[PDB]
C-alpha cells in the first residue's frame, strides 16, 4: 500500500512539482538498497518500466512541466533494479558456437538474478534506443 | 495579364539589366500594399516561390550579371507575401504536451491567414537554407 500510494503520485501529482523530485525517487533508491525482498517487490510493481517511461514522457500521466528537472535519482533506481535481472537471452559471444561469457557486472552481494528481464523493460532498453540516449 | 507580362521579364531581361531593379520590384511592393485581393493573386502566381529562386540564381533564367544588384525589395515582397500564410503545421511547442503558441508575428491589418504556406515556398525557406543565408 505504501508503494502503491507513492506510485499513484506519478499519475498527475509528479508532473507538477519539479524542483522537488530528488526526494521522491530517493525514496526508491533507499528502498531498493534494503535487500532482495525489497528489490523483488519493486520489480513486481514494474517500477523500472514506469520509471523508464517517465523522463521519456509517455508515462502514466502528463509530462513534467518543469523542463529543468533533475531526474538523477530516477535513473539510479532503474540502474539498480535492472542490474538485479537476467539478460542471458540477449548475449552473443562473437565466436560462432561459443556460449556467451558470464556477466560480471550484475548486482554484487546478490547470489543469483531475481528474474529474467521483463519484456516491457527490454522493449525500452534494447528494442528501442530512446532511453539509452537519455541517460547518456 | 499585366503581372504575367511583368513576370516574363525574369526569364532573360532581369538577368541582363541589373543596376535597374528597385523600380521593377516596387511594382510588386506597392501592388501588395493595396489589400488582400492582390496578395491573394500574388500568392496564387507563385510570386514568392519564383522570387526566392531569384537572388539564389536558381530562377527561370540566367543569373543577375551585376555585382551590386539591389534586391532589397525582392526580399520585402517575399517577406510581406509569406507573412500572410499559415505556418500552423510547422511549430513545435518545446515544453512537451503543450500546444504551439499562437503566432503574434504574422500580418497585422489582416484577420486570418490567406492560405496554408505553400509547398515550394516551404522547401526553399524551411527545408532548405539557401534563402535564409541570402537575406541574413
Amino acid at each position: 500500500h505504501l508503494l502503491r500510494a507513492v506510485l499513484n503520485l506519478l499519475r498527475r501529482e509528479v508532473s507538477e512539482h519539479g524542483r522537488h523530485l530528488q526526494q521522491y525517487f530517493n525514496l526508491f533508491v533507499m528502498y531498493a538498497n534494503l535487500g532482495v525482498a525489497e528489490k523483488t517487490q519493486l520489480l513486481k510493481l514494474s517500477v523500472p518500466a514506469t520509471f523508464m517511461l517517465v523522463s521519456l514522457d509517455e508515462g502514466p500521466g502528463p509530462p513534467i512541466k518543469y523542463q529543468y528537472a533533475e531526474l538523477g535519482k530516477l535513473y539510479s533506481v532503474v540502474s539498480q533494479l535492472i542490474r538485479c535481472c537476467n539478460v542471458s537471452s540477449r548475449m552473443q559471444s562473437s565466436i560462432n558456437g561459443n556460449p556467451p561469457l558470464p556477466n560480471p557486472f550484475g548486482d554484487p552481494n546478490l547470489s543469483q538474478p531475481i528474474m529474467p528481464i521483463q519484456q516491457n523493460v527490454a522493449d525500452i532498453l534494447f528494442v528501442r534506443t530512446s532511453y539509452v540516449k537519455k541517460i547518456i
